């Protein structure tokens, strides 16, 4: 059921900071080629879109897109089915959907000159990284290797094109400036759930941390874990014994603590391996990922937190890959999300 | 006024194509970080999003932004006010709203390695440029220099950081590729019209001399002209002695007659001047841009077409800027868009 009634829709710009070129502007001057001198230029701003049912039921929520995203991935799937935007306006939340800074219609900062580089100041660097398809194929677990799918795959086959068309690059914006912009964003909203994915996961935990209109966090896959300063346990490297997980991220421990008077949840879906799995890289990435989030979780509830992890087979979901809300079976996914809500009344008034 | 009903809603990537890396991809190495080897990346791809309401009356509508610009352009004003995506649904026509190639939601092509190169190859150059808020300030014609607004303006005073932080840069993709994405998109779609912007405005015109499916044009504020092969008219300079407007684009008569064959109305905002202002290099710039607008659409005149300036002051619409339909008038703005949709039957099934 594809219908929609909003009670009102729109985006804005929230966050960000300005720079300045050298000299003056003069208008008599010959205004193109774009110059750098007089110039000010917005910087590091955040694109923000809202739909609101009528009568809306609960706390808004931010969908908050993982690494090389944008807002896309929560509007439709790739072979075109309703993503959780249309899905939670139905289940009668306002939803926001966020391109964050230096994604989609956020801000990318560059200017006349080098990629990222004003006169002699480097805002963002000019050499790039990006996810090629293959490594995208493995890091999401549509299969083993690129061009094989799971036997049990959620993944909605043929569409491939269209789903990697939607990835692509992030310069080098500080994570502090992406939090900041959210930071404000949650100030602007006021009490709210964040929905975060892979990358933004880690994002959203920093977010709630100075931000107690954060009610609630849904994590999927998230890729980086959080752990107190000083704090953090002992986690293995990968099978090939020479890899390691991304770095966890330590807070000071007053800032972690706020961890534990929220509910949090993530969630993960299938074909992580149980046991150590040396000829794929990423699956074995996945496996160590998952137990480094295990354990910070169980930090958060030994300081009286409530931070809970969903493996999705185990709701009786088989297959799903590292984006479960785009998956065929993304409604009953969308339905588990529903269930936190409710068992935390974050969907009554 | 804000309420929006939609049968459905969401959006796809359409267009573009690969480039890979050398080598072979091998999933038991360190997928990051991410390598070009045996690396696919998707490029040059437009992302494209739908609002289509209950019973539709007419053709779909597509609404394609201006240079630096996004579809967020359509979706809302700077000061929050609906955009013409809303409006338009809400006037019973499906509305598209696009990020072509190279901007925003579009695919941004940059790899491993210094911006926009894949190995030896230069896919986009690694030098951007970018205007500064006050080069954008004069050429929108918010005022004759930055700070200052003309009398009787339109522009959402007050909300300048919210208008100014919607722009930004563009990759040195090609036009063609642009176009290439924006035909295949009207060959999915069916017949409709396209609504252009400023840079989009030649775009637009090159897309429906290759598109028998766009049924009508209607361009704000289009940046640069368009004639017939060898037949491009004797244009001035600018009031400096020394500048000139952008190159008209030149493309083969059997071409430019197809603009004969549909509807094409060109839009102009306030505050243009009638005689060289050699003070204010931008509204110089525009007072010779839209002689040359003038020149074009009397060609495309001459061989049978339908082609039509507006200025809207001669409408009785007095302080608009370069950005009409997001100007605190966009109302009365669309209102004049509804009645070319009328007067052409596109309102009509
Ligand atoms: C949608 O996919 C993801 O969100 C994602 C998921 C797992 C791993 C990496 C990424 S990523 O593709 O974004 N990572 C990335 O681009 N890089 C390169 C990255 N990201 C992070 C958060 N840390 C590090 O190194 C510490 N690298
Ligand atoms: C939203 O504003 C515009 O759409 C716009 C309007 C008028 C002039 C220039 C631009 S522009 O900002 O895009 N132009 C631009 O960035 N440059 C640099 C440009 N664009 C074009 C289409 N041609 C040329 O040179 C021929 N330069």
């Amino acid at each position: 059921k594809r219908k929609v009634v909003l009670a009102e829709q729109g985006s804005f710009y929230i966050g960000g900071r300005t720079v300045t070129g050298p000299g003056k502007f003069d208008p008599s001057k010959p205004v193109i080629p774009y110059s750098n001198e007089g110039a000010t230029f917005y910087i590091n701003q955040m694109y923000v879109n809202f739909q609101a049912p009528v009568r809306p039921r609960g706390l808004p929520l931010v969908f908050w897109h993982g690494g090389g995203l944008t807002g896309h991935i929560w509007e439709s799937t790739p072979d075109g089915r309703p993503g959780f935007q249309t899905l939670f306006v139905q289940d009668r939340h306002t939803v926001y959907t966020i391109d964050q800074p230096g994604r989609g219609r956020g801000n990318i900062p560059t200017f006349n000159g080098p990629f990222g580089q004003l006169e002699e100041e480097s805002i963002v660097n000019t050499v790039t990284g990006n996810s090629s398809k293959e490594g995208a194929w493995v890091r999401d677990r549509l299969g083993p290797a690129p061009g094989q799918f799971f036997e049990n795959s959620q993944f909605p086959r043929g569409y491939e094109d269209n789903y990697f068309k939607e990835m692509g690059f992030s310069p080098s914006i500080s994570s502090d400036e992406i939090v900041d912009a959210v930071v404000k964003l949650v100030t602007h909203i006021g009490p709210c759930v964040l929905v975060t994915h892979a990358a933004s996961g880690v994002l959203g935990m920093r977010v709630a941390t100075h931000a107690k209109n954060v009610r609630g966090i849904v994590a999927y896959e998230p890729a980086t874990s959080i752990f107190p300063k000083g704090k953090v346990p002992e986690i293995p490297p990968l099978a090939d014994k020479k890899s390691q997980i991304f770095p966890p991220f330590e807070i000071q421990e007053s800032y972690f603590k706020k961890l534990a008077k929220i509910p949090i949840q993530f969630v993960f879906g299938d074909n992580i391996p149980k046991n150590p799995k040396s000829a794929y890289w990423f699956l074995d990435w996945w496996r160590v990922t998952r137990y480094a989030h295990s354990l910070s979780l169980e930090a958060i509830n030994k300081l009286g937190g409530q931070a809970s992890l969903l493996d999705l087979p185990t709701a009786g979901l088989r297959g799903n890959t590292a984006f479960p809300f785009t998956d065929r079976n993304n409604v009953q996914v969308a339905s588990l999300l529903s269930d936190f809500l409710g068992k935390h009344g974050l969907d009554q008034n």
